[PDB]
């Protein structure tokens, strides 16, 4: 995950700030997230074989991060609905940033780090 972040950082030539952005993303401050944060999430998603989003590998990643059967299913359900909502976004970098924000914001009522 750090492996995949570090790889993507070198491939896409991102500053150390991408760390600041993903931390901010996670604490639900989206105001300063730019397209490149989207490109980072596409890059990481591909390397984790999460990419259209792959349902099965999503559930695997979720359990892999300590999600039980029930919560993993809820997470991927929320991720799919976000993916549908923003399916029509041209720019696949912007599409990923928007899905990621939709996802993070709508997983509120779930115990998952």
């Amino acid at each position: 995950f750090i492996k995949v972040l570090e790889e993507c950082k070198k491939e896409l030539n991102l500053s150390e700030s991408i760390i600041n952005d993903l931390y901010n993303y996670w604490k639900e401050d989206y105001s300063l997230l730019n397209r490149d944060v989207g490109c980072a999430i596409v890059c990481m998603s591909k390397k984790l074989e999460l990419i259209k989003i792959h349902h099965g590998n999503a559930e695997d990643l979720a359990k892999k991060h300590g999600a039980d059967s029930e919560v993993a299913a809820k997470l991927v359900a929320i991720l799919h609905e976000c993916e549908k909502t923003h399916d029509a976004i041209e720019d696949q970098c912007m599409k990923a940033l928007e899905i990621a924000k939709c996802f993070r914001t709508n997983i509120h009522e779930l115990n998952w780090a």
